[PDB]
């Protein structure tokens, strides 16, 4: 397992890029096979593979102006090429103002330079209204590509 | 710091007591100011300290039958005397079946043998309709206590 510095060092560009809020610069910390898992698991919210994840983050950053991350907590947990992280957000959405806050679980790769695994709890009653707004707007967006 | 072990050893006995549902069991680990914390943060749920733990937990826990504790991940970050666990439950309630889960985050005392900051994120969909149900309970509770 890779040394501490290394794996920290992958947990802060993960969270700078979220924070400058592009695809590219958030996702460089991903590997190919990243799965995002929405808990908890009594919600039944299908894990996201890399496809899935790749075609939804530029239609939601396009629809979250004033993006704002705050971090609060981070364990690193080098031993175990593990983390967990607090974190909370702001944004003005088509919808609204958009505010929310998660609780993260990351697992890096034996390299301990990309993220390998997501498990993330976050504000239910946020995303109850949001989750189908996103995904309505996302289908908008299939759509009109799709014509043209 | 405390040694890793020291501190993985009251995550441990956090866990087994919890596990074992006793209020003597699970508050072994709980430093004697210890407070517990309802994230996210943005439901502004006043923080429990621990004379409001200890009158709740002896009636929560006599309203929970067949309680189970499941652990999924321990994230331990002995440099910064701090982790993280996610754990779900089952039991059988007055109100019906009941299941949970937690993202918790552990602070420990300097020893690393008590646990001195609790913050927790819940389903939120068990705890809207749960947590007034066992505030009402614990009021009948009290009620009837008095009269005796
Ligand atoms: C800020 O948005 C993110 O990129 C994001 C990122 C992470 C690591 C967890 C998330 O929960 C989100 C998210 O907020 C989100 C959403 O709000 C709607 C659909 C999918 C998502 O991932
Ligand atoms: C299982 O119960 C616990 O002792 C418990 C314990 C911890 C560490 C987090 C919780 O969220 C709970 C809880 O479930 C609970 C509840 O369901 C209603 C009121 C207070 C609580 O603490």
């Amino acid at each position: 397992p890779a040394p501490a510095h290394v794996q920290r060092a992958t947990i802060d560009a993960f969270l700078d890029g979220w924070d400058k809020w592009t695809p590219e610069a958030f996702l460089a910390t991903w590997s190919e096979d990243c799965t995002q898992k929405t808990l908890p698991y009594s919600h039944n919210v299908p894990i996201r593979d890399r496809a899935n994840t790749n075609h939804l983050f530029p239609i939601l950053m396009s629809i979250m102006d004033n993006f704002q991350l705050k971090t609060h907590n981070i364990v690193h947990d080098a031993a175990e090429n593990k983390a967990a992280v607090y974190c909370s957000t702001t944004a003005d959405t088509p919808f609204g103002p958009y505010t929310n806050e998660h609780a993260i679980f990351l697992w890096f790769n034996e390299a301990g330079d990309k993220i390998v695994k997501i498990e993330e709890m976050f504000d239910q009653f946020t995303m109850k209204d949001f989750a189908p707004q996103l995904e309505k707007y996302a289908q908008f967006i299939d759509k009109k590509n799709a014509r043209a």
